[PDB]
């Protein structure tokens, strides 16, 4: 059977993106990067709150002691939605002349990962391998894992919690770690599936309940679902955007997707073809459920 696209909220980001469900609101959790904007759309009362920091904001995620963690610039933060407020936890790549956190999203013993990247001077330019992945512990302890990044993008986990899978945007590839739950450790990469040339260049990721990667392709208008133990890609889904950016599951127990897009570097023309562009999208029919985020435990 086939699936339903709807724009649920045609934010017009810049570029929307790090898409979060919260079950207890039924609201959706995003960012506009650019605009420094966390924002909140509850799904019941289709209203939306933001707030706005003052550094890029490039993800946010649950905490389960109350409120929402964020990386702002290059600095884990605590965000006090009601204060509007956010206390820095950690910062990284200190000596870097201008890097900024990129996608980020806590793993399942509740540590925030996130990695970094040069700040594009120019859509679409940027110093290469300027980046790192790292990890906010419970403790609030720094890991970092690797350098050599380009652009950090999708990341998310295998539902036995023995894999990380992870995108560098620049490798058009997605990757693969052995992963240990009680350490946060990874090591061993490898190449699990390289994007075909119309598909573009791999964003946002998320893990569905079947165990299966949902990938959303910067400028190839659309999330591809793909096989990690075989390695084949298993479906795609075209959205009326080119630029979309992440996904991830929502709704009643996770049976529906959203995905989020961006604005900045459109032109006069395509924003014709495209009104909704930057806007907030969801997809119904697609008769696979995702899984829960995870909550930062410090
Ligand atoms: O141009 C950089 C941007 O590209 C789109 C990505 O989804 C976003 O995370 C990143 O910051
Ligand atoms: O009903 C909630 C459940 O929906 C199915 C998801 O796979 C699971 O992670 C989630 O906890
Ligand atoms: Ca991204």
């Amino acid at each position: 059977s086939s699936i339903k696209i709807e724009c649920v909220l045609p934010e017009n980001c810049r570029c929307g993106e790090s898409p979060v469900w919260e079950e207890v609101s039924n609201s959706l959790l995003f960012v506009d990067i650019p605009a420094k904007k966390v924002c909140r759309w509850d799904s019941f009362t289709k209203q939306v709150q933001r707030v706005t920091m003052d550094a890029p904001v490039s993800s946010v995620a649950l905490r389960q002691s109350g409120g929402y963690v964020a990386t702002i610039g290059t600095k884990f933060c605590a965000l006090n939605w009601k204060e509007q407020s956010a206390v820095v936890l950690a910062t990284v790549d200190n000596d870097k002349k201008n890097n900024r956190f990129n996608d980020g999203k806590v793993d399942p013993a509740g540590r925030y990962f996130a990695g970094t990247m040069a700040e594009e001077t120019a859509p679409a330019v940027l110093e290469r391998h300027q980046g790192a992945l790292y990890s906010l512990f419970p403790d609030h302890h720094v890991k970092k894992y690797f350098d050599q990044v380009d652009i950090s993008n999708g990341l998310d986990w295998s539902l036995d919690h023995k894999i990380f899978y992870y995108i560098d945007s620049l490798s058009y590839s997605v990757d693969a770690f052995d992963y240990d739950l009680q350490t946060g450790q990874i090591s061993n990469r490898r190449s699990v599936y390289k994007l075909e040339k119309e598909e573009q260049i791999p964003d946002g990721m998320c893990i569905d309940a079947e165990g299966k990667l949902w990938v959303a392709c910067y400028n190839g208008g659309r999330v591809i679902r793909l096989d990690p133990v075989t390695g084949k890609r298993l479906q795609t889904v075209k959205l009326p955007v080119d630029k979309t950016t992440s996904c991830c599951f929502g709704g009643k127990n996770y049976s529906e997707m959203y995905v989020t897009c961006a604005r900045d570097g459109m032109d006069p023309e395509g924003l014709l073809r495209q009104p909704e562009a930057g806007g907030i999208f969801k997809i119904t029919g697609l008769g696979v459920k995702g899984i829960a985020p995870y909550s930062y435990a410090g």
